[PDB]
């Protein structure tokens, strides 16, 4: 399918991007507990923190200052005083557990911000959640993703990318991007187009239509993916139209 | 619609079809009288073709530059040839076959021996020499010869392919761009597209069965489609949003 972000052609293995799901715990705790969550919470915001405080840095270098201080802004609000103080209360005042808790606070901040039908408003309400999404994940002991990680070339395959993931993306080892996203506008249209970087976006679901390491070449010239071709379809886009280079 | 877009871009427009007057040969053989109406006809038909030919030269000169118009003699003297024409005639007198099919037994033959050789640029030559051919003939059955000089309307191109011949005499100023059934990527169509900065989706299967003449549709060639007569949101989903690619 497709909407074409960015123009090329790439050849390589896709990695499929696996976020777990999350599951809050709604179940009101006991106050014997209270404690242990008000810690698990702090826990969690600690490294959390921590993890965007060196996506801070790796958005630094990669993308410079621009880049850096979208970072401090999500610092800043992570470990925000008053955010602080209505989490925890939720914990002690309603006896709900951490996981529960912190997502109604960051919840209710993102959720009011796309009260408007600002595009601005709806990205910062975009960004508001990827924070909370981080927290709960750490608070949850879930697995977090980290894409430096990255040992092959490879065509990130994912349903959408936002900008604490494509900082820490290796740049060097990602051959293009496809995404059931929205695009044309999208950070990842703008994060392919910047960096020359094939991108088809406005996919249905790529993310159901490959697998983890099938070998794939996205098009991006005439808006195709190619999942597992004949060695004739990869000798055709091989030069064929990969030449365009040339031309 | 498919396409393989050879040319980047997004225009909107009625779509202008190029329907190509169909030959039909004559492989019906004359009597000894005959013969010289024929040879007329041939003659007369050749005229007009070299009337036409020295025609597009010159427009080719004054647009596409002296190298597109040096490649015109070229088909002028061609088509004029001493021994072609010695051949044709010929082929009236001892073989007694119309001025048609004479004429298509000697270009073709002329063509086919430039294709033996599998060298893109021989292969080049066998068209434009079967391009030559199709004049003379369409000339001499007296048929339809398309002057795409003659578009007053800005509009979007839509054909089968289009040959050295047709768009040297286009009136750069009005075409929007291009979608044929042809090859694509490298096809004439396809680099005389990338140069003007023209969109175009070439590699269609048959735009020419989907698409009648004075549609307006909108050719998408950034994300490889063609709109069949859009509904005003499709217009504006592009007329303004994907349309505005040109400011980034």
């Amino acid at each position: 399918s497709g909407i074409l972000a960015s123009p090329g052609i790439a050849f390589g293995k896709a990695l499929l991007l696996k976020e777990d799901e999350i599951v809050i715990d709604r179940k009101k705790i006991s106050a014997d507990q209270v404690d242990q969550e008000v810690e698990r919470f702090l826990s969690g915001r600690a490294k959390a923190s921590a993890q965007l405080e060196t996506i801070k840095t790796k958005a630094g270098e990669t993308f410079g200052e621009e880049k850096e201080a979208i970072f401090e802004g999500h610092i800043m609000l992570l470990e925000d005083e008053e955010l602080e103080q209505e989490i925890i209360a939720l914990i002690k005042d309603k006896h709900m557990t951490a996981d529960a808790a912190a997502h109604e606070v960051i919840e209710g901040q993102a959720s009011a911000l796309e009260e408007l039908d600002d595009e601005y408003l709806k990205e910062r309400a975009a960004d508001v959640r990827d924070i909370g999404k981080r927290l709960l994940r750490n608070i949850l002991g879930l697995k977090i993703i980290d894409l430096s990680a990255i040992q092959d070339e490879v065509i990130l395959v994912a349903a959408d990318l936002t900008p604490s993931e494509t900082a820490q993306l290796n740049l060097k080892k990602v051959l293009g991007f496809i995404t059931d996203a929205g695009g044309r506008t999208s950070h990842t249209s703008i994060m392919a187009r910047s960096l020359e970087l094939p991108a088809i976006v406005g996919t249905g679901s790529v993310t159901s239509q490959v697998k983890n390491d099938d070998y794939l070449i996205l098009d991006a010239v005439n808006n195709q993916v190619y999942v597992n071709p004949t060695n004739e379809v990869i000798d055709k886009m091989r030069a064929v139209q990969e030449q365009v280079a040339s031309e």
